[PDB]
């Protein structure tokens, strides 16, 4: 690690105190021709004439030979071990703003096409995974999400948020518990599947919980005979063929602080349906006709592509 | 990556300047030893006799060992990399008349011995898929052949064309499914199982479908009392131990062009089986009388291999 | 392996021989003139003028490219075998004091964190277990711990002291079989799993068998109407909340060398419980009141860890 | 399927499963179905012995921690896994008691240093424990009731005597 | 592959046509500075005046440097794919004295304990009979035993004898049947299963056919009550206690050709039990008395260590 340090000044100390006694010449000529000689450059201004000096010489080339062949033997061996523990995982996460996806599924595969390849780091064990998150262009850490002891390799202290989907609800109430261990403010988006274990996903300390397969048992249920709220949640959320469900905030000045729903009027004026405001970590669907607009709201509707953007030149100031 | 260059110069920069106005010489001059000095060729004809520019060359020496430290390190660690992402798939296929193979059988083996090994990419997953393509000679692309998006990493839109054999008949039906979504008018070989989905690969996109188990579950029903069509079937299409089914071209010219089947008299003249003729991607089958060839046409027939020749230049002006 | 040496003395005498006959210099002068040249340093003050050694220089130095194209080889393929060998296991121990840790469980990962990472060489076979022993921060050897000729691979015969955790029983019969046909003075911690096998495991060679799932099963059935022993042996034994099960030895002088436990009274001073006293390989629980210590004793005593302080600074001198 | 087992209305539930995950997953079920249910579970890793509390067990017992930490201690000297062995494991001439205080026999409001039962019954009285809280070394200072729990380490000789002593 | 040699010369021929036509000296002149120059030597005797020159061999230089970046990756990475095909089998052999071993159990690490190392090729496909194959000290190659394509990749028409012991019966008649197809004059040694299977697999083409487990399946049934032939059988034919079943050659001379074994009498001598003698590939269990010896027979007989000795110099001349 260091020798290599000890080998090189201790071949310039002998290069030099055998040119210096030697030759008789200074010792700031005697340092110019080492690392002149070491480096096999050869100028060949300061060369000895002494047969001494010249039988010197040759143990000096022979060991920066060896100095060189050890040198680069350390080096090879360094990169070699470095990049084959890279490659299975095996390493540790050094970024700050990144997001850590706890597990690999549809859900996930869904969720890396509206994000960047390098911000996230995907904590599975599978051998399979593995090469589909690298052809998928994510980076793959190794490591059990459940034990608290490989949380910390993909730094979950220091994430942006962390998202968890596992195979089971069982492992993913105890790599929730596990992330709560570590950091309490960081933000957790958790994946169910049973309807039972959407209040112990709660409980055990997530910000959101999705259940996709209570969404579906209800929409089958209900496509028996018709089927009519299936079409709008399909081409709404899942496709986005004609609509799209968007959020706007609310800027600083944005000419409408202090208006009311009724003054404001924002269906008949754009064409959006207003579900919700978004009043500080909490959803009022439906508001009453004496709410009051603030700064840094959120408002939530549903619009065509073209009404969004007669919505958002009508809320910017 | 590209910082590299960046320290080159920057070297370069930092030994011009600092030769020149020490010692005093040309810029050229000192273009010229430095680029001497960088490459520790080292002719000797412009060394520093001041001792200031004797500690500079010092400077200059450690530099150009720790770019040429550095840029040894990125090559071997790009080498490193390229060379174990190649290995086990993981790559992106950038040919233009190659032959996709999704998915690996006895059937994909038995034509890869009729093509070349550079021309051929096999799409699979396994893992022991990928030693015996690897022995067999062609070339290994790790992918999901069903999914859409590894099927462009075989670069099926630039496909000469692709032979679909997979595990199940599910699988080759989402296959052919998938491929005609990128590409509609490459060619599609399909192998079927079961009789009940042959009218399906042909509605998927199949522009031939071969069902081999329906071809031995005919002939192992009609072998238990005497088996002769069996033998007709065995030694012409299998083995080809005296006959051989082979089909020939009328080229231009071709002295035959115009004349009818009974005025041609193949059969009588070579000693040609003649089952029908190739007017066009569709097959009449025991041709009528009054059928006239034309150019381009092709001749189907079964024969010995001496009686080929015979035909072959009958056919050619 | 050794061809190169041989290689790089053919080549240093065939140019020593050609400089000297054909330049007409002294011995020594081609010996540092062939060292000087095959070195790439070129200092230049013995240039051939001769155009016959001009043409000799040229066949020098192709074949010193050649030597060096050869050794450089021969090194890469050295180090890319040894580190490719180090990686999956196949590796000899050389240590002589280290701990060697048959099989992998969650009672081994346990002793892992009160020893050193250095120390442990972990001897098992399983392709996952590799993985978690290069995350834990030990050595991992590849070996089946039953086979004879594979626990000389980890070093059984100059080990500290071998810990045996198997899947199964009879397994670890068979290791402790094993381990005690190659040394019979190593020290052999065994895990039992069933009530049944703690007699064979010491019938084996085992010098201490602890048996995890017979105290579990005795703390579970006595813990159905109130458990007050199970908390005794958790706060205890396993999370160490208030108090600790430590021992103390007895130094060389110690101010308490011959006096009983009447007179002693370690109880009432200290406030350590006194369970039993380590009178050589034994365990007297519950000493009798005329029992006398001696030098090199172990008292084993139960204790707040303030009292342990109290304690250790009463039996010294 | 917990409700096909009747856990509710049990004496007690006794959870040890394949995993971690899947014991925390179990308790917190049974505690959705009987919020009164005495659970005894049995943490593998050391670092879920909270979530288990936390989560609803009355009763945690790990066998792996305790085997890990006298794994590494038993490598030079070997004189704590002697002890458990000898004593909680095989029983072969200790055992660990615990009996009760029966209603007005002998020790009701009599303190620790006079009712003097190291030496007129050798038992070794590690603690005692009332109303789920166990104290451990109990000073002199202290004072028996009817309904204690006294936790002691003694030979099936000393047991019996010091059942007789508790008597009235 | 060889434009690296093409570029060099390329390289070599700019070198030269620039030296020579600028500088104006010679043509071997010019042939030993860009020989010199390439090599990074240095020598400079003839280094260039003219800034034309000057600006030329930057060219130059940055050119070698450009030809020794492409050589050195191109030895890289066809070490890299060498060392990384050798691990995993898929190498070809190229011995022509070795021995095959098919499949691996445990009569075949018995085997390798009385063979050298290097001699044995075991040709199997699982994962960690390659590990146990580089533990024990022979070479893996990756292959399917049964087909008759890799069954020529380890050379077996080359070979010195053939051991067949696969993992079912089914797969050594295959096996063999596909050697025979090869070479029909190598030795095949195999192991049976079944007591059934052992006449089809001397029909198949095997020149000696061992069943152990007819052989322990008789030991069994007939180690009941008292179990005596089991004690001769385990301590002659497994253990050699103290006594072994050895064969001696009869050599050239040897005087006792032509003596019959009444007169030879070599029980009473020696004290070995003469069992058979082997004329020729066949075995004549208990010769008669009016059998004469012969040159190159072979005689089969039980005795101590100590009379084999006794034996073997009674046998010579
Ligand atoms: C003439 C011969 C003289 C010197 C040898 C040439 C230097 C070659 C340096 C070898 C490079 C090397 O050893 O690899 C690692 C760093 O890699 C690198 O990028 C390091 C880049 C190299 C820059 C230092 C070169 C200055 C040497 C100046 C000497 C001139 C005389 C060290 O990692 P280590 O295994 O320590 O563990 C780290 C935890
Ligand atoms: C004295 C030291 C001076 C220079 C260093 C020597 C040059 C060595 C070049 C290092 C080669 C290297 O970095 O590897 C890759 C290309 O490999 C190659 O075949 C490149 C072949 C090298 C040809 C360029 C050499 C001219 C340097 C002229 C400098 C003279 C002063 C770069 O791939 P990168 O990781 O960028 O990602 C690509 C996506
Ligand atoms: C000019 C060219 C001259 C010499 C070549 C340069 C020397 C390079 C040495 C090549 C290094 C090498 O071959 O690798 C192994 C040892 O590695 C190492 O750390 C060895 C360190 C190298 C030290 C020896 C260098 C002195 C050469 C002095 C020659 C000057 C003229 C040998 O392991 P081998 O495969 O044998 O199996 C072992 C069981
Ligand atoms: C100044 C720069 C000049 C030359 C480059 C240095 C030469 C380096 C040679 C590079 C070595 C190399 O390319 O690797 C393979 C052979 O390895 C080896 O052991 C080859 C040993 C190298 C010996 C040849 C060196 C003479 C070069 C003399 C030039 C002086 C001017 C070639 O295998 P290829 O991929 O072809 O497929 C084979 C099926
Ligand atoms: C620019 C680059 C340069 C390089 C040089 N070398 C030399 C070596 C010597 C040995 C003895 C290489 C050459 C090659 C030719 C072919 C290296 C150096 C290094 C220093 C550190
Ligand atoms: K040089
Ligand atoms: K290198």
């Amino acid at each position: 690690a260091t020798r290599i340090l000890l080998l090189v000044l201790a071949v310039i100390i002998y290069g030099t105190a055998g040119f210096h006694f030697i030759e008789g010449e200074s010792w700031t000529v005697s340092l110019y021709w080492t690392f002149v000689t070491i480096a096999t450059v050869g100028y060949g201004d300061y060369s000895p004439s002494t047969p001494l000096g010249m039988y010197f010489t040759v143990t000096l080339i022979v060991l920066g030979i060896g100095t060189f062949a050890v040198a680069v033997e350390r080096l090879l061996e360094f990169l070699i071990n470095r990049e084959q523990m890279k490659l299975m995982g095996l390493i540790d996460v050094a970024k700050s703003r990144h997001v850590v996806i706890c597990g690999w599924s549809e859900s996930t595969l869904e969720c890396l096409r509206e994000l960047r390849g390098s911000e996230v780091f995907v904590l599975a064990e599978d051998e399979n995974v593995r090469k589909k998150v690298l052809r998928s262009g994510a980076n793959f850490v190794h490591g059990d999400p459940t034990r608290v002891s490989d949380l910390e390799k993909a730094n979950v202290r220091g994430a942006r948020a962390v998202i968890v989907d596992l195979e089971s609800d069982s492992e993913t109430i105890h790599c929730i518990l596990g992330i709560r261990k570590i950091d309490e403010s960081v933000r957790i988006i958790a994946e169910a599947e049973r309807y039972e274990n959407i209040e112990q996903l709660r409980m055990a300390g997530a910000d959101q919980v999705i259940s996709p397969f209570v969404i579906s048992g209800r929409l089958m249920s209900r496509s028996i005979d018709d089927g009519y709220e299936a079409m709008f949640v399909q081409d709404v959320l899942a496709e986005e063929s004609t609509r799209r469900m968007v959020e706007v905030p609310i800027p600083e000045g944005s000419k409408l602080e202090g208006v009311s729903v009724l003054d404001a009027d924002i269906h008949d004026v754009t064409g959006v349906i207003i579900i919700g405001v978004g009043r500080g970590d909490e959803l009022i669907i439906d508001p009453p006709r004496d709410y009051s607009f603030r700064a840094g709201d959120i408002i939530l509707g549903i619009g065509k592509p073209e009404e969004i953007e007669r919505l958002k030149n009508y809320i910017s100031a």
